[PDB]
């Protein structure tokens, strides 16, 4: 061995930079290789491991991105692009990047990174995803990974080993993998692994705790605006065939065979995918994707509900939470009556119209239910109550009553459960006030954003930023986020009789109970059974 | 003619009595038949009208009632006797009475009382009652009319000419016809006739605002707490043909024919039908009376909700209205877990029960929707919350609803609705507190009784009693209860577009809109949809 920038892995040696942070600075180890190129052939196949290399691979850059459809909207307007990709595209893209405190540790806490995106979308290189502060500040190692999204990760044809489906989530599984064998090299400890993500990375995070074939790789594990049994976040495989095939069909593929259509699709080009991949949803909707992981029998040996009643899944410590505004994304980019530069005050038409996009799979009995639960019929008329009301809807059914189903079912197995309630609106938003407390604004504030002077937040949000992070990061290392014995005020364990959590602002704690239990109750017990009956 | 207490009328001359009132007197015509005893072969026939006498019919005593259930649940409580028939008990019962101002006047304002009892009890002769106070304050003629109950009045084997059904509301129209007919010779105008009646009464009245054979006999109206499309208050004819032949089975009739049936029935004795007529009801229920009118295509020519949607009724001006607890009682009486000397804090095993009680006709998807529209789920197991939630389930589902959905049909095509919500709780109220502002106990305020010194009511009350017997009879006089060119608060006119109302109490008038609104939408538009589809 010879200085604090090279690293002997199992898979060769790889060189990486030191970057500035805060004052002070850190190694970075950018673009390490995961597994083979998934290109030609192997498009839409599982990963296979990387072939170790000689010589040293220079890590000192970000890789390329993974193809995916890049948000036009709002041209050059910092909120959209922030999330777009920032690196040239490709499907050479499953590489790490990982951030070590210098010197260098012996063996240290390490977080794991999966991005989300709706699982049509992400990079591990946002500014917003850069582990320098966290890893410094923290004193952990960081580690961010990607995966394939869209048809590329999760075109799914149940039956071919050409396109199994969830190959995007064997993309994560693999740089889990890999962690696991290596990151001992970089000072990590491979026995003491947090996997974090939001939305589509939060609900990733709840798949491997779930399926077998991941559970053993990583330790403790945190879920942001995401859950496992969310409606958006997978699909039966009658359903992602039905997809597989309609692709086929927008792009003049022969269908008679998977054999066939499976030639036909690898032989696009990227962008011919992506250009008509929205088009083969089968509803009218907002907050659904149309290649998303299937339920196969196989990653998820049986229903994702029948796991969570059973206790069939990894019993460990989590730590996750919500957005208050998780709706307002969603409505502004897909339904009528919301846009950007207006306070969006909603007509009853358009609440109308915006409860059906929002349930698409209701039946009219259904969407009345929803309409009546969610309509002020003293005042049905307030455009500001429809505009809110319908953000809620948004929010409670796709992200925050799936999470309160999902963490009162993981809690009755597992050995600690953490549940938070994001609802500070950043003092230097670009978007709207009516948006709210935005799905994916609590990021910036986990990755420590406003530690940077420049970047304009205040004060006491640079405070939030630290609290935060240390509690993710002592939650990490210990299975708890509060610290032995502090005098600050305790996070309380979120159990099944008290149901406790707390809200993450600036201001002194507050602890709550039963989070949005009356909407929860009808998004979880109610309208499913309504539908079902007819 | 002779003098103040001698009326000759068409039937013949009435000698009637005089009666002190508040230190000074009044006339009173008590006993008065209006049709031949329904007795015998003419059990369970239209009433047919009284045969004139000559002589001198005696109007000094109070009639017998008509043959009833007697309430023996609090025996002795005046709460529950002073509803319990005051006089001997007999089939020929059909009678009314009249109190006449001193002087007797030439033209003025006529009040005809129906009282309620669920189409199964009742008494025109309680001392609740008694129409000496109103007739006195206000100078008023005020008429007590009586009508057939249980089997008597509401057996129903459509087809047959021997049970017709509804004979009890033709007993009441035949009343209504005699006092269009004679009331002039007591001094009162027949063009300014006011019926008005409590439950079971306010139905009855909305009934002859319905039914093209009763609307031309009366000006004006008053409904308190009823509605003529309560769920309670008819039934279809294939409903009341199934009870009236499960009467027979309880009584071992012969059930071959109607005329086997019918004979069976008119041998037994008046209390061998009462004692069985509970057990002909379908449904384990609270709130379902067994012998109630029948939509039979000739008093009601179509459904009522048929009748209602095409302007099908008497255009005039109504006075309405409910009172807040209107559940309390059949509560009380019915549901397990609540009790007259306990406050009735209910379990939640208790409140599932009464809740399956109160909504009998529901399949369990539409036990579930009410369960969550009552129940507050961050504080589930409240004994006091899930007492009052059931109280408001049985006063919403079974007459505020109702009769919202009826003052909103009637407004559209009717000359002038006015809307009220009486919420005082009476200072001496023997029944417990749990039981709030019980169904039935603004009758005492509209006869005057807080005027009566003895009866040990608050000099606020007292007021409260005349600014609302006030409001009746100015009404009744000119069609809008407030006094033209006065100084005092105005109650306003419900309109469709405003939905107002006022509170009835002892506190300065307030003004509100849209009387239970959100409970009435889940009521009136979304259950009925649910147990439609389901
Ligand atoms: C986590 C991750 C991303 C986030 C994010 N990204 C920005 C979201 C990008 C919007 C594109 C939707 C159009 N979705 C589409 C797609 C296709 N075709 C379409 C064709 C027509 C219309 C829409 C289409 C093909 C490929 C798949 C997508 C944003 C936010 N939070 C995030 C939090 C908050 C507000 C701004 C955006
Ligand atoms: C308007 C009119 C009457 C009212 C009233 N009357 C008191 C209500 C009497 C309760 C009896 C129910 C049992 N109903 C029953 C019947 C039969 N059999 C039964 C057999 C078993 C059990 C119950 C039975 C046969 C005949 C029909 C009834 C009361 C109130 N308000 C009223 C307002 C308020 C509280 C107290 C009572
Ligand atoms: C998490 O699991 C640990 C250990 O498996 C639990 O700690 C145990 O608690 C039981 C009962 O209180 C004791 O009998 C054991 O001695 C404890 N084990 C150890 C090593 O401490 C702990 O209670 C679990 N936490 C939660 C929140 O469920
Ligand atoms: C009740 O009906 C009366 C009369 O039928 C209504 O008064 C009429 O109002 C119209 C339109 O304002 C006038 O053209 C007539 O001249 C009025 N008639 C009389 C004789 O006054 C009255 O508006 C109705 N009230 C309600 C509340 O609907
Ligand atoms: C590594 O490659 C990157 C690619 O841009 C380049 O910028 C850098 O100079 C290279 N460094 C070394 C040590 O080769
Ligand atoms: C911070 O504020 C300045 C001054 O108004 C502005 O010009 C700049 O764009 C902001 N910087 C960032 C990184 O948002
Ligand atoms: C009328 O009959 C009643 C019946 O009790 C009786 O009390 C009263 O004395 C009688 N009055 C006359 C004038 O006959
Ligand atoms: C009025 O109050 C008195 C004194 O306590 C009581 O004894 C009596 O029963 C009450 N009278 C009535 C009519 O309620």
């Amino acid at each position: 061995d010879h200085s604090e920038l090279l690293v002997n892995t199992k898979s060769g040696k790889v060189m990486g930079t030191r970057v500035p942070v805060l004052s002070s600075h850190i190694s970075a180890f950018l673009g390490i290789p995961f597994a083979e190129p998934p290109v030609g052939n192997m498009r839409f196949r599982r990963p296979e491991p990387k072939k170790p290399w000689s010589g040293v691979w220079n890590a000192s850059t970000y890789p390329n991105n993974c193809q995916q459809y890049v948000d036009e909207q709002f041209p050059g307007f910092s909120g959209s692009e922030m999330w777009n990709p920032n690196r040239e595209m490709s499907e050479d893209c499953l590489y790490l990047n990982i951030w070590v405190p210098s010197p260098r540790p012996k063996s240290t806490t390490v977080m794991v990174w999966i991005y989300g995106g709706g699982f049509y979308s992400g990079s591990s290189t946002l500014d917003v995803y850069n582990g320098k502060y966290l890893a410094y500040t923290e004193e952990v190692v960081l580690v961010s990974l990607s995966y394939r999204v869209g048809a590329f990760g999760f075109l799914a044809l149940h039956g071919s080993q050409e396109a199994p489906g969830n190959v995007g989530l064997l993309d994560q599984r693999m740089a889990l993998q890999w962690v696991h064998d290596n990151i001992q090299f970089f000072g990590g400890d491979p026995k003491t692994v947090t996997i974090f993500g939001e939305s589509a990375g939060g609900a990733s995070v709840g798949m491997h705790i779930l399926s077998p074939g991941s559970r053993d790789l990583f330790r403790r594990a945190i879920l942001q605006s995401g859950s496992p049994n969310c409606p958006w976040a997978s699909v039966s495989v009658a359903e992602g065939r039905r997809r597989a095939v309609e692709l086929g069909r927008n792009l003049n593929c022969n269908l008679n065979s998977d054999e066939e259509l499976i030639h036909c699709l690898r032989e696009k080009k990227p962008q011919e995918l992506i250009d008509v991949e929205w088009n083969v949803l089968p509803f009218d909707s907002i907050f659904r994707f149309s290649f998303v992981p299937v339920i196969d029998g196989e990653f998820f040996p049986t229903s994702l509900e029948s796991m969570l009643n059973s206790g069939n899944f990894k019993k460990t410590q989590i730590l996750l939470g919500v957005n208050k505004d998780e709706g307002s994304f969603f409505l502004l980019y897909g339904a009528p009556g919301f846009s950007k530069d207006s306070e969006s005050k909603i007509s009853r038409e358009d609440f109308m119209s915006g409860v059906k996009l929002s349930v698409p799979h209701a039946n009219d009995l259904g969407l009345d239910a929803v309409t009546l639960q969610y309509t002020d019929w003293m005042d049905d008329n307030n455009g500001i109550k429809n505009r809110d009301g319908l953000d809620d809807i948004v929010g409670d059914h796709n992200v925050i009553c799936p999470l309160m189903h999902f963490v009162n079912k993981y809690t009755k197995f597992g050995n600690g459960t953490y549940l938070y309630f994001f609802n500070h609106r950043a003092s230097n938003l670009v978007w709207p006030e009516w948006m709210g407390v935005i799905h994916g604004y609590e990021i910036e504030f986990v990755f420590g954003l406003p530690l940077v002077k420049e970047l304009n937040y205040t004060a006491e949000e640079e405070a939030l930023s630290r609290r935060i992070m240390h509690y993710w990061a002592t939650f990490a290392k210990t299975g708890n986020p509060n610290e032995p014995h502090s005098q600050e005020s305790k996070w309380p364990l979120f159990t099944t009789k008290e149901q406790k959590f707390i809200d993450l602002n600036t201001e002194p704690m507050k602890v709550h109970q039963r989070l949005r239990v009356q909407m929860c109750v009808f998004w979880n017990q109610f309208l499913p059974k309504l539908l079902n009956a007819t």
